[PDB]
């Protein structure tokens, strides 16, 4: 079998090849393993950016601000991406990472309730500030890569403080890949309105035997880098380690 030294070298190279700095944290049962080319990122705070959609969806569904089939209508105004100029359910919006639909959901929850639920769940630094519709994009909400893989571990195992049914509905929103009997559930995140920019892919692998292996990738995104590098490094890392 392959040495630690070699796994670590391989996964560090994935980051080096992308000309970025990043970490990926894997959790197995209770044990966290940190890999990549900038390990000290593991316990630094960054904005969650679209990572926070997993929790905004939980809070909105639990608090009856939406249902899993409600169609959020496009209001007709020009959007950053053409693929967002359409009507969609929270699940469609999770996959397209459609920030406008999730800003509407935040605004239905409202500042006061949003701040209470973010506190109740203990996400990151728990601080949402005064602006209900952009706190996960530009601050002040922040979360370390450790707290993210721990958040994915809780979601994955249904340990967040929400109805089981709420958690199952949100996890169904997150299936992003199947590869050999393994299912990968994750949400990406790119905070562009912060400097330096932060990229995330947080989730877990469900192996064919039902075991769940949570992960959070966290890297510096750079002007002109592609978004699928978060995916590419993540899948290379998980396959290097035999998780998929």
């Amino acid at each position: 079998h392959i040495s630690s030294q070699q796994h670590e070298k391989a996964i560090k190279s994935y980051f080096d090849e992308a000309q970025t700095q990043g970490v990926i944290i894997i959790k197995e049962g209770k044990n966290l393993s940190t890999y990549g080319n900038a390990l000290a990122r593991a316990n630094k705070e960054y904005v969650p950016a679209s990572t926070f959609k997993m929790l905004n969806a939980l809070i909105g569904l639990e608090n009856h601000k939406a249902t899993t089939n409600e169609i959020f209508k496009w209001d007709g105004k020009k959007r950053t991406y053409p693929m967002w100029e359409k009507d969609m359910t929270l699940g469609e919006a999770m996959a397209l990472s459609a920030v406008p639909v999730y800003q509407e959901l935040a605004r239905r929850t409202g500042l006061e309730l949003m701040q209470k639920e973010v506190k109740r769940v203990n996400f990151g630094n728990t601080n949402i500030g005064t602006q209900v519709d952009n706190f996960w994009l530009v601050g002040p909400l922040k979360i370390t890569p450790v707290q993210e893989v721990n958040f994915a571990d809780d979601l994955a195992h249904n340990r967040l403080p929400f109805k089981l049914e709420t958690q199952e509905e949100v996890k169904k929103m997150l299936l992003i890949k199947e590869v050999n009997g393994s299912k990968i559930y994750a949400k990406s995140g790119w905070g562009m309105g912060v400097t330096p920019q932060v990229g995330w892919l947080t989730g877990w692998v469900e192996q064919a035997n039902g075991k769940k292996i949570p992960f959070s990738l966290n890297l510096e995104m750079k002007e002109g880098m592609s978004g699928s590098i978060r995916n590419e490094i993540t899948y290379k890392s998980l396959e290097n380690l035999g998780i998929i």
